């Protein structure tokens, strides 16, 4: 029940975008350890290189309101496979995650991938 | 003051285990809504992300489009200065006439704007 | 005319397959070598590296840290501006007075400045 | 032989590195179709998120003189474990490089990590 609730989260995200040069809408839904959420959307820049996925426009809202432990995230695109993170995605969710945190990922007409942060950034690189 | 207020108070909040160095940003709406930013590093230095540009994110993804204000704050002797890469973000969701106040320790503040900050800006 | 001429060429060499907007620029060394960036797109854009920026990771990687001139060119109706974060680069590792020229389609150019371009600039 | 050259390439980078705010430096050996190198360094800025890694140093240098196909990626770091690619760094080379590309990392003392694009960025996001 709880995943289904995060997952219409994300998807909701898709209408909140700010993707005007690349019309590719993501929406992302970060879940506390308290549950409360956070959602993310996509906000791009004129210069490319400034635009924040919408994965990352999620931590640093929760972050900036002090969060600092997580027990899901869901991510959305409208995409034949599940929606993929970016690795600059990756690497803050490593910032703020366990690698054993669960990653959930959805595409058109309900493709979903199971997976979680160890398995999409191994080996990663940490403050350690 | 209340904008003034908030950024400094951010700097106690920032997550910047790196530099130490907290920045802090108060975002004012047309309606008057205020939004508060910190900077939030990453282990690789390239993915932080600056207390302006938090600010940004978090008003944009509550559909805010209409901005008035914007405050930054650091621990500095001087008022502190805004990125090039915030400006840019200013300058995406901005007025150039927008009013933006720089604020350093000690009280020390600087009048600005988005067209002062980001001359003949690079644009849609 | 040789460093106009680096920059416009560059645009038919860029990586832009998403924007399909390519930017070129000629950065110069005092001892009169020649740097040539083109911009780099990526699927996820977050991760696009501009022309200027190309060419300031070219020159200092060869460890160049001494600069007077920065061409940047466009196809663009007007002289091509540089946006923040490649301001921000530049006054990383460049005087303010060095002299930076903005170019477009049909020759048209724009003379400028780091200190123009990026006044009361974040430093240090 | 090769593999050792390319070593020696990104470890003379850790001279060459721009960290005046991290004093952290990293190294990079590109290698071409050709087996031309790229040599990739850390450049740091006082603005810490327009950082670029010495990764990321190598292909933007590579790629602007035409480059578009790699055969290996050496990386280097003044580190106990073998240097770990940042996320951001893995996705530029998933844009560029074949999912089967070899990726050496070496850290303090020798020790060393065989991996690859795969390996690093599983279920990739891209063009595609
Ligand atoms: C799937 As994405 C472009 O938000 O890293
Ligand atoms: C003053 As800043 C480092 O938040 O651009
Ligand atoms: C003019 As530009 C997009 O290279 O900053
Ligand atoms: C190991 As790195 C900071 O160059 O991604
Ligand atoms: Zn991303
Ligand atoms: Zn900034
Ligand atoms: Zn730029
Ligand atoms: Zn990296």
């Amino acid at each position: 029940e709880l995943k289904q609730e995060w997952i219409n989260t994300a998807i909701e995200a898709l209408d909140k975008a700010y993707v005007p040069y690349s019309h590719f809408p993501v929406g992302a839904c970060l879940v506390t350890e308290s549950g409360k959420i956070y959602q993310g959307i996509n906000i791009e820049n004129a210069s490319f290189g400034l635009t924040n996925c919408a994965e990352r426009t999620a931590f640093f809202k929760a972050v900036s309101e002090g969060e600092r432990s997580f027990t899901h995230l869901v991510v959305a695109g409208h995409t034949p496979d599940p929606i993929s993170p970016c690795g600059a995605c990756r690497q803050v969710m490593a910032e703020f995650c366990a690698p054993d945190m669960p990653v959930t990922l959805v595409g058109d007409n309900g493709v979903t991938k199971a997976t979680t942060v160890r398995e999409l950034l191994p080996y990663a690189f940490t403050e350690k």
